[PDB]
Parts: C-alpha cells; structure tokens; sequence
C-alpha cells in the first residue's frame, strides 16, 4: 500500500523527505501520462505501468493492498508469504524505490503543470 511504498522510499532514500517524490514530473504521484521528463520520472512511469498491470489481478488494488516486506541494512525484500497480488505490488514498489535512489533529483521537475506538460 502507499504507506508501505512511502516507507520503502524512506529506507532507500533517507536523505530526502518522501513527499519529494509524491509530485514530480509527469508520472511521480498524481500523474500518469505524457513524456517522462527525466530519469526519475521514468522510474515513476515504470511504477505506474507496473500498478496498471497488477490491477488486472482480481481484487488487486495497489494503493491499498498490504503486502509483506522488510527494509533492513540497506536492502528491501518482498517476503514469501505474499499472494500473487501482494508479490506483484511489492515488486513494483521495491523496484521503484531502488530506481529512485539512483536517479538525480531535479527541483525544477517538482510539481510541474500536468495539464500543460503531460499530454
Ligand atoms: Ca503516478
């Protein structure tokens, strides 16, 4: 769920406030369309697409599904007790969190005008 994803981000990128990734480019947060503006945005595009794919699973609601995971000593792990939905969503979140940690953060790309720039 989003709370868990927030925690994944807090654990792979403790140097930023989680909310720095909640409204960035065309895909991080709200958004879900247009040209990814940079590598961080591309991380979010893959994440968004990953969620859309997980939503094909019956009863699978990525913002809400509580999965089983651990963030310890620099590593994120999706646990074996996860059903197909939980495993898929956890993987989406894990990969995105790792992606965020390796992407440059451009302040100019925070809170961009989606209606104008993400068509
Ligand atoms: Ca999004």
């Amino acid at each position: 769920n989003l709370y868990q994803f927030k925690n994944m981000i807090q654990c792979t990128v403790p140097s930023r406030s989680w909310q720095d990734f909640a409204d960035y480019g065309c895909y991080c947060g709200k958004g879900g369309s247009g040209t990814p503006v940079d590598d961080l945005d591309r991380c979010c595009q893959v994440h968004d697409n990953c969620y859309n794919e997980a939503e094909n699973i019956s009863g699978c609601r990525p913002y809400f599904k509580t999965y089983s995971y651990e963030c310890t000593q620099g590593t994120l792990t999706c646990k074996g007790d996860n059903n197909a939905c939980a495993a898929s969503v956890c993987d989406c979140d894990r990969l995105a969190a790792i992606c965020f940690a390796g992407a440059p953060y451009n302040d100019a790309n925070y809170n961009i005008d989606l209606k104008a720039r993400c068509n």
